[PDB]
């Protein structure tokens, strides 16, 4: 069935290799497909919304785990829907990307992780009640 591992890993890989970055850790197709797809389709939609967020990060090794918990609390605070979903993958590659802008290029692996363990057990039963990835693909693809 769906990997989330292998989910997270390609999406980040894609959007840092996107923007010139590199991720040695990093470095079903259709799923991988339309889900780049979607997330630049948001973050051309919500320019300005990335760009504030990239700007506000002020990442260091100890807070990175607490700025990535509060957005993630907020994005889904009113409930989980595909978009938000969609969000929650684009603000992991802005938390990478502004990572190796910090010259904090580890923390890449552990946003892979938060990222990956959110799929795992916080999304993981509205993801599957609700279709799964193949009616993501089937509404959005
Ligand atoms: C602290 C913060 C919380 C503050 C706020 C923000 C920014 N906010 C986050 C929430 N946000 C949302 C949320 C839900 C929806 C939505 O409509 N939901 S929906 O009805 O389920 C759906 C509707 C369409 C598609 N697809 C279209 C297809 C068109 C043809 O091409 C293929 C795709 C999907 N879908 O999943 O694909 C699903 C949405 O509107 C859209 C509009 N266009 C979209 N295109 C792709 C997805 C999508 C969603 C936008 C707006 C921006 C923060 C923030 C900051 C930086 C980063 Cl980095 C991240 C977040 C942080």
């Amino acid at each position: 069935g769906y990997d989330n591992r292998e989910i997270v890993m390609k999406y980040i890989h894609y959007k840092l290799s996107q923007r010139g970055y590199e991720w040695d850790a990093g470095d079903s197709e259709v799923v991988h497909l339309t889900l780049r797809q979607a997330g630049d389709d948001l973050s051309r939609r919500y320019r300005r919304d990335f760009a504030e967020m990239s700007s506000q990060l002020h990442l260091t090794p100890f807070t990175a785990r607490g700025r990535f918990a509060t957005v993630v609390e907020e994005l889904f605070r009113d409930g989980v829907n595909w978009g938000r979903i969609v969000a929650f993958f684009e603000f992991g590659g802005v938390m990478c990307v502004e990572s190796v802008n910090r010259e904090m290029s580890p923390l890449v692996d552990n946003i892979a992780l938060w990222m990956t363990e959110y799929l795992n057990r916080h999304l993981h039963t509205w993801i599957q009640d609700n279709g799964g990835w193949d009616a993501f693909v089937e509404l959005y693809g």
